[PDB]
């Protein structure tokens, strides 16, 4: 018996969980009303601090908190890309038997947990989520990853899942969870879909094909480094530039004030997805003196810019590596968060010349959603 099977998008920066239920799917909110919650993890003297808690107390706990733990599960302590991740992650890493591993104080003392117990605590809550909202106990579910994960990503998310009480039965691929979501799999002919996903810490885009409800990832590209939190540290740096500018206080290293700045620069971007200007407003900032700067949608496109057309470069290497042009593709699936941003999606429309993307799914959820659609079968 598999009960009711959840669907789990376990992200980068945040995590959304869905279920299929009586002809309907949904996203499910967390304690907080938040229908999707940061991929973060706590530890305090009292506490074990699991999305909205443990992002909110980051600056005042920042070596006991943990985050982009995607970025190293299932990979081993020498690898390339784990030594470039460790050197821009505040908290410690350690080499357990090969594998990175992070160190807080959980007591009083140092603990040890591996990518696998953290993403476990994630999945966790996203389960608990699930067992309020349908009243049951939940044991089953249907969790997402990137198409570029090898066995050993997907069978550590797998085993994150068993350290939450969940038997993940299918390891699922992120753009075809999307693709999934907006019914594609259901095609009356062949189609080649490209899913351009704009994330908070990364961005993919991959070409899919689809036949007689087969999918097959045909290429995959784009940047495991550019995301929405870049776009927010742009922001950031003109805020210290024009607070340095009126008051004389340079708060480069002042990471308490830092991280008001990445919270505040976040909302001010998220604003202008909808608004031409914004106020950013932080009373008391640093030493009893107000922040008070305006923000424009063109000032932000302005600042963000190269970081949009630099997405563009991988969807041209896509269709090189599957040997399509631009007139073959029947969908572009656009998913992730930060494709919510206008210029992001005026620009990739111009690139496919002027063909619309498919966005009427919720693109933060859009992921979660597939993944519950699959579940539901399993159901
Ligand atoms: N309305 C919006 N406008 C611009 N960016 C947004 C908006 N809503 C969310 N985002 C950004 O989306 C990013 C998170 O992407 P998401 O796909 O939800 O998570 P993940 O990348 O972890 O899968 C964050 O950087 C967030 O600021
Ligand atoms: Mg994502």
């Amino acid at each position: 018996n598999y009960g009711t099977v959840i669907g789990i998008d376990l992200g980068t920066t945040y995590s959304c969980v869905a279920v299929m239920k009586n002809g309907k799917t949904e996203i499910l909110a967390n304690e907080q009303g938040n229908r999707i919650t940061p991929s973060y993890v706590a530890f305090t003297d009292d506490e074990r601090l699991i999305g909205d808690a443990a992002k909110n107390q980051v600056a005042a706990n920042p070596q006991n908190t943990i985050f982009d733990i995607k970025r190293l599960i299932g990979l081993k302590y020498n690898d390339r890309s784990v030594q470039k991740d460790i050197k821009h992650l505040p908290f410690n890493v350690v080499n357990k038997d090969g594998k990175p591993a992070v160190e807080v104080s959980v007591k009083g003392e140092k603990k040890v947990f591996t990518p696998e117990e953290i993403s476990g605590m994630i999945l966790g809550k996203m389960k608990q989520i699930a067992e309020d909202y349908l009243g049951t106990k939940v044991t089953h579910a249907v969790v997402t990853v990137p198409a570029y994960f090898n066995d050993a990503q997907r069978q550590a998310t797998k085993d994150a899942g068993t350290i939450a009480g969940l038997n993940v039965l299918r390891i699922v691929n992120e753009p075809t969870a999307a693709a999934i979501a907006y019914g594609l799999d259901k095609s009356d002919k062949e189609h080649q879909i490209i899913v351009y996903d704009l994330g908070g810490g990364t961005f993919d885009v991959s070409l899919l094909s689809i036949e007689n409800g087969v999918f097959e990832v045909q290429a995959t590209s784009g940047d495991t480094h550019l995301g929405g939190e870049d776009f927010d540290y742009k922001i950031v740096r003109q805020l210290i530039k024009a607070f340095k500018k009126k008051h004389g206080i340079d708060v480069s290293d002042n990471n308490k004030a830092l991280a008001k700045l990445k919270r505040e620069a976040e909302k001010a971007k998220r604003a202008l997805s909808s608004q031409m200007s914004t106020r950013i407003e932080i009373d008391s900032f640093v030493d009893g003196i107000d922040l008070s700067e305006t923000l424009t949608r063109a000032k932000f496109e302005e600042l963000n810019l190269d970081l949009f057309k630099k997405t563009l470069k991988p969807v041209e290497k896509v269709l090189q590596d599957s040997g399509l042009e631009k007139k073959d593709v029947d969908d572009i699936v656009l998913v992730g968060g930060s494709t919510r941003i206008p210029k992001v999606q005026q620009l990739l429309e111009s690139y496919f010349d002027g063909k619309k993307a498919s966005k009427g799914i919720n693109p933060d959820e859009a992921v979660a959603y597939g993944a519950a659609v699959q579940a539901g079968v399993l159901s």
